[PDB]
């Protein structure tokens, strides 16, 4: 008895932004990687020690975008993300605007439903912040029929002290350092690899814990 | 007093697609990847030094779209072997056809890029661009690529390698420049990233060639009629 049925699409998501929550941050980068349930189930299962790092499914949809913020990145944010408001502006990046919502809506529409976003620390950071950015637009949110889960909770359950930083998890499971860029897409690819460690168990946990994105409280309001 | 045909391109969009077969089969697209890079990000690439130069690092600021598309006809056995895609598997995974919503998606992606914008595709003039024109011609939307320019990177790399003086396949060029094999060949995103690397070899010369040779995508003749 699942709350919202079997999820047919998992969208691995990462957001980068200008700072930490009390700073009222703005998104500077966004990556979505949509995988069908069956592509995850077709991940080959490894019983060796260490398990090889899974490769991504052949069939994936990917969207990665840089976004000009209205406010400057903190020094810590620019160091960690490698992005700056000034550099995003000189490369002509656009704000989080109605055309971006058109793009997101059309990308989501290509995915079989029910669909669930999966983000590392999404419950405390990525999801509330995405909710805030979408709430500013006059466009109705394209995510109001989408579900979501936090992969920190997923991996805590799948593993049954331990750090739950993305890199710490990857190294604990695969016993090699992560090699992805430190970009939103690199973080999404590292998360996909972690989620392919026990893909059937991950899907089961996601099905049991999916909640409507419409219930995510905005990080901050107008 | 000689002028560029369409001004300085502000965005290069590296593009590749996979499809069900070769042109005489009247193929349909099964995968599409666009990778948009601002002129300034390309010009920022560290100068290639040494023999071989290291494979350039992709710019930090890029926009990427990669999509799988259900075709209405089967892939040839050779197309499915090379690309790793089949109609049956794309359908099992619920992929949608090339439709109006996909054109709306592409348009909104393109609208985030500063203009003038130029598509860059390897063998684009004979394959990718005519095929995309055919697919877009079936739709009820305007073309999302009205206003966008295009060029074929085979001609470009022929020019640039002649200047620093052969197969001009994507892999042959990459291996000549960098002395190792590309990865993820014959996948849309893997081949886009290989093309980006080749075009980062001599970015200023590439941008000058592209500026001089860009043509409107609206002038590309469809591969076949509908
Ligand atoms: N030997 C070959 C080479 C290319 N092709 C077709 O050319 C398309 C594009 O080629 P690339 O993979 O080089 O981009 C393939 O997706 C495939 O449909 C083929 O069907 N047989
Ligand atoms: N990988
Ligand atoms: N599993």
């Amino acid at each position: 008895t699942l709350p919202h049925g079997h999820m047919q699409t998992l969208i691995f998501l990462d957001l980068e932004a200008t700072g930490l929550p009390s700073s009222r941050p703005e998104v500077t980068e966004l990556c979505l990687l949509a995988v069908h349930r069956r592509a995850l189930e077709n991940t080959s299962i490894s019983q060796g020690h260490p398990p090889p790092v899974p490769r991504p499914p052949r069939v994936v949809d990917k969207l990665s975008l840089c976004i000009a913020p209205g406010k400057a990145c903190s020094p810590g944010a620019s160091e960690i993300t490698g992005l700056s408001k000034a550099e995003l502006e000189v490369q002509g990046r656009q704000r989080f605007d109605d055309n971006l919502a058109i793009l997101l809506r059309a990308f989501l529409q290509r995915q079989p439903q029910p669909c669930c976003l999966v983000a590392h620390n999404g419950d405390r950071y990525d999801f509330p912040l995405l909710q805030t950015e979408l709430a500013r637009l006059s466009t109705p949110s394209p995510l109001d029929g989408t579900f979501c889960v936090d992969s920190i909770a997923a991996l805590k359950a799948l593993e049954q002290r331990k750090s739950y930083s993305l890199g710490s998890i990857y190294t604990r499971l695969y016993w090699q350092a992560p090699t992805d860029s430190h970009t939103a897409e690199g973080d999404v690819l590292t998360l996909l690899s972690i989620c392919q460690w026990k893909p059937q168990a991950l899907l089961q946990w996601v099905d049991e814990h999916a909640r409507p994105f419409s219930t995510v409280k905005p990080m901050y309001g107008t």
